């Protein structure tokens, strides 16, 4: 048995290149060392009012991105997350383990879901016995909380839950023009996204910050430096051994940096059409993930009812 | 048929007042009406429980209801913890609820996060079976109003996916008060499974006046202590006051709490036999949670799906 790593998947996220060739392509080529676990929180997205058909729609696009990148659903466990009840079982249970100032301090017209998703997200984590969790600095506070209720329960009843650790990395991209590229960033510039065609790459390449000097020649040290970075992730390549290639100026470097971005992201986004059209497919794929989750979560949530004393379902 | 609903706690503590007001009721009319009784065990640990009580006091709860004649043939009963569409809509109903409505529920310490947010757990409880009416108490008015503007507003939205549901034994020491499980002092309750011994020592304790000489006649508000002993009497039995009054008239206080005390003696003794049985069949209690469970998850997963179709979810494969 492998180490268990879970992380979740906003339906509307949209995946960027630092997020690929920082994170998600290493983990692709360990899912033979990690048993990864993948879930789509559709049930955390609707603490905020969502179109239903774009609801829908970003599921699917999500899951078909995932698959596109290399994730596996036989190696690994992908899933929607509203199609395993034992998500929503648990989190009501560790609702009774939580208490209200912590959810406070998490920070009216606001809805009850809003207030309390931050108990079904250690739920998320703590069905699969999970090991490992890759956070977000945004996502700090909700872990520390998911460990303090995992302690807590284990006080109670006995060694019932793993108690989860952040994970850390590892290629750096920075943000175009304002050199790290985040899938937050509220200046869409600054990233490039997995489903960006190669007009909009070349465009935000050769709009990308970079500095005046004269004469202008290509060293690591801020926006020169982030083409160097995101052009070596792509071609493996070595940052002097680039240098070696570019006499040349900024804009050679800024079209060759795009034209291997688009290369690469050409690749994804083929195999992302030829999933996501093909709807059948993406529906065994949801049927496989969902069973296999189910399977493991409910060794967990039944071993959290019988601690509980609730009457086994017989 | 129309649907009710009905939530009851995994205690197994039901008093006399309870039964004869609530619960005998209701089992007389299981023909003419889809009954519905959830035994709440995911509500009751809201508050810190021993395990191993909290499952005797489930099947407590249950053979308990079956005993005063709950048909589970007629009717569904069933756990609700059996029936994961309970959490399933608890989840999407709380992102269709509002913090301040939750916080407007009166009913400290360092509260935990499901004593604040049950009240939307007993929407979802009452939304998944189409309910019509839902019998709760004066005290419980404000949950089921919460949960009828929560259908309202949900339907608002997505169309009609929910329906809206719908809009006396005193203590033995104390009769102006209802008989309550809560009270400190015992000795002013009367439970269903209470020693029938035990239940004639109260009632020939409990409080009278001081008419010189005794008269037995239904007056609540100067004889509290005797109209109480004559509204049970007539409960038990189902002679009208009045009736009482006369086969009374003459009779001092002591014959008719001997006249309480062996009537309701009798019907706690039937009641107690069926539990008994019941009860000490553990496999029957468990085919009937089985069987319940199965009814409830069929008719609440068609709604749950509904909701999941609405809001927007991938239909589960
Ligand atoms: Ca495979």
């Amino acid at each position: 048995t492998k180490p268990i790593v879970f992380s979740g998947a906003q339906p509307s996220g949209e995946l960027t290149i630092g997020n690929y060739m920082g994170a998600l392509r290493q983990w692709v080529n360990m899912q033979d060392d990690y048993h990864c676990i993948y879930c789509i929180v559709d049930q955390h997205a609707i603490t905020v009012r969502q179109d239903p058909q774009n609801l829908r729609k970003a599921t699917l696009d999500t899951l078909a991105l995932y698959l596109a990148c290399g994730i596996d659903p036989q190696k690994s466990t992908i899933f929607v997350q509203s199609h395993v009840p034992e998500h929503a079982q648990l989190g009501w249970a560790l609702n009774c383990y939580t208490y209200f100032g912590e959810l406070s301090r998490m920070t009216e017209n606001i809805n009850a879901g809003l207030f309390d998703y931050p108990v079904l997200m250690a739920a998320d984590i703590l069905l699969y016995q999970t090991n490992q969790v890759p956070v977000g600095e945004d996502q700090k506070q909700h872990l520390e909380l998911s460990r303090d209720v995992a302690q807590r329960f284990n006080a109670i009843y006995g060694d019932i839950f793993k108690v989860p650790e952040p994970f850390i990395p590892g290629a750096r991209v920075m943000s175009l023009l304002e050199p790290k590229m985040s899938k937050s960033d509220d200046n869409r510039n600054n990233v490039i996204g997995l489903l960006e065609d190669p007009k909009s790459v070349v465009k935000k390449i050769k709009r990308a910050v970079t500095d005046s000097d004269e004469p202008p020649v290509v060293r690591y040290d801020a926006g020169v430096s982030n083409l160097l970075d995101i052009l070596s992730a792509v071609t493996g390549q070595s940052i002097p051994e680039l240098e070696q290639h570019f006499g040349k100026m900024y804009g050679h470097l800024k079209g060759e940096v795009a034209e291997a971005v688009s290369g690469m992201l050409t690749e994804l986004q083929e195999r992302y059409h030829r999933f996501r059209n093909d709807e059948a497919f993406l529906n065994q794929v949801m049927k496989e993930g969902a069973e296999k989750a189910s399977a493991h979560a409910s060794k967990t949530l039944k071993a959290v009812y019988e601690a509980i004393g609730f009457v086994a379902k017989p």
